[PDB]
């Protein structure tokens, strides 16, 4: 009886274009615009996933409420690792009052990640930074204290979690495969690692954790209660800040031109003698502009998505309830007319004579847009100034591989760089 959406080609495997877009889900999503235009379609096992592109489509997308198009249920990869959230786990940490502490926080999380490297060595990216934020995030939207009390264990643990976020979710989150194996399994661990950080704060006696400890109902919650809050806390923002932080080195690596004016700017603007806790919530032009440029080209969450809840109209296109409605920054930031020359990096896009990313609005959308806009947003800005303030004034880095090898495992629904992502280091002179 209802028209039939245009679908992109392909798709005959078991799930539809499940197995492709496990594969390469960009280049998927790319051939749904090449093919289709604004308003496309690709199957996504039972579910139909209706991909918008394009200013006017995206501005659809994005400024549409929960009534009408609803996130709730949209992202069922999570359901597993979890175990008003805003104002519950993630508001009170990202207070503006709080973030002149948060950066003297994380430059403290850099310099003892670093306290080691010594005269020169070598690093392999995933590893260092994927590390590094999980105690800058631990640190700063947990506690100091609550940090002080994790090590590299929690931080294999949380990776292999991450990794537990196969597309095969949009069949069943519970399906009796490896990752899904190994994902409860890491989660189970966390739990035993918080179960353990409990036992030493009751043995002997405040953070978060106090806090929660002391509520009761006989102990309200329980270590995996406890653990699942924490994990939640974290998450959205510890696979993005990890990936964008490599991918910030890695593009100042490949562009030396860019890296040597913000060595220049940064060794010119602590000349004032404030710490990073001053600079790092203030203007740092050329490192912001990289920063930008980094993020247009490879947007950590590469596709948002959406569960329709009413009958809608997209350029004479009809949604209907039920639909799985999507929008993709690594589409969308790429797009020719918008940006010139989209696959070059170029940092003067966002100097104020030509600020691309203000000028397009629906397609400049590596932190989304609209109600569900990216919340910790200015924190992870704040979060890259103040990494790149510590590492880039006490280090130089180089390329240990080529240039094109760096790149990123889109296998699951949380990106996550690749290995090998190997890096020199010497102390600057
Ligand atoms: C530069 C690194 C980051 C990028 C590129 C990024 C990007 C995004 C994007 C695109 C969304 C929208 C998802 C959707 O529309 O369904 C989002 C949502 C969110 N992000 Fe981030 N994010 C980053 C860092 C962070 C950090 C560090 C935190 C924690 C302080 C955080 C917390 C959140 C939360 C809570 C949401 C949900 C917002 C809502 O649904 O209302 N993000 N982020
Ligand atoms: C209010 C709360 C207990 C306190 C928790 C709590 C307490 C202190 C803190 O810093 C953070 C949180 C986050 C989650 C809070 C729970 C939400 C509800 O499920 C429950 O009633
Ligand atoms: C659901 C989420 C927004 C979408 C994110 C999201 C969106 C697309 C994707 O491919 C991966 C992720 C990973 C993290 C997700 C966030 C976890 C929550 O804190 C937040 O509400």
């Amino acid at each position: 009886s209802a028209v039939a959406l245009p679908r992109v080609s392909g798709g005959h495997d078991e799930h539809g274009h499940l197995e492709e877009f496990r594969t390469d889900p960009i280049g998927l999503m790319q051939r749904v615009r090449d093919e289709l235009g604004d308003v496309g379609t690709f199957q996504l096992a039972g579910k139909q996933v209706v991909l918008l592109s394009g200013s006017h489509a995206n501005e659809f997308f994005f400024r549409a409420g929960d009534d009408d198009l609803d996130q709730a249920k949209a992202y069922p990869f999570m359901t597993p690792i979890f175990g008003r959230r805003k104002e519950m786990l993630h508001n009170a940490a990202l207070r503006g009052e709080q973030m002149k502490g948060h950066a003297a926080t994380i430059e403290d999380q850099v310099r003892r990640m670093i306290a080691d490297w010594g005269e020169a060595g070598e690093i392999d990216l995933l590893d260092f930074f994927a590390e590094l934020t999980i105690y800058t995030s631990s640190a700063c939207l947990i506690g100091k204290k609550f940090r002080d009390q994790l090590d590299g264990r929690f931080a294999k643990l949380y990776h292999e979690l991450e990794r537990g976020t196969d597309p095969l979710a949009y069949v069943d989150p519970y399906l009796p495969i490896e990752s899904f194996r190994r994902r409860d399994e890491a989660r189970n661990g966390l739990v035993a690692l918080v179960a353990d950080i409990m036992n030493g704060r009751i043995a002997n006696p405040r953070d978060m954790l106090d806090v929660l400890i002391a509520v009761k109902a006989t102990p309200r919650f329980s270590a995996d209660e406890i653990t699942g809050m924490f994990i939640s806390m974290m998450f959205a923002g510890h696979h993005t800040s990890s990936g964008t932080a490599s991918w910030t080195l890695i593009e100042l690596m490949r562009h030396r031109d860019a890296y040597a004016a913000v060595i220049d700017e940064l060794d010119e603007l602590y000349g004032d003698g404030r710490s990073v806790s001053f600079h790092a919530l203030r203007q740092i032009p050329q490192l912001e502009n990289v920063l930008k440029e980094t993020l247009r080209l490879h947007p950590p969450l590469i596709i948002l998505m959406r569960v329709a809840k009413g009958e809608f109209e997209v350029q004479g296109h009809r949604i209907h309830e039920g639909d799985l409605v999507a929008a993709s920054p690594a589409i969308s930031n790429r797009i020719p007319e918008d940006f010139p020359d989209p696959h070059d990096f170029v940092p003067a896009r966002y100097e104020q004579p030509r600020q691309e990313d203000l000028l397009n609005r629906w397609t400049w959308i590596p932190f989304g847009a609209g109600r569900h806009r990216c919340v910790g947003a200015a924190f992870a800005i704040m979060q890259i100034k103040a990494i790149f303030s510590v590492l880039l004034r006490e280090y130089e880095f180089e390329m240990a591989q080529p240039p094109e090898s760096y790149r990123n495992d889109h296998s699951k629904m949380v990106v996550q760089l690749a290995q090998p992502a190997a890096v020199r280091y010497r102390r600057r002179t």
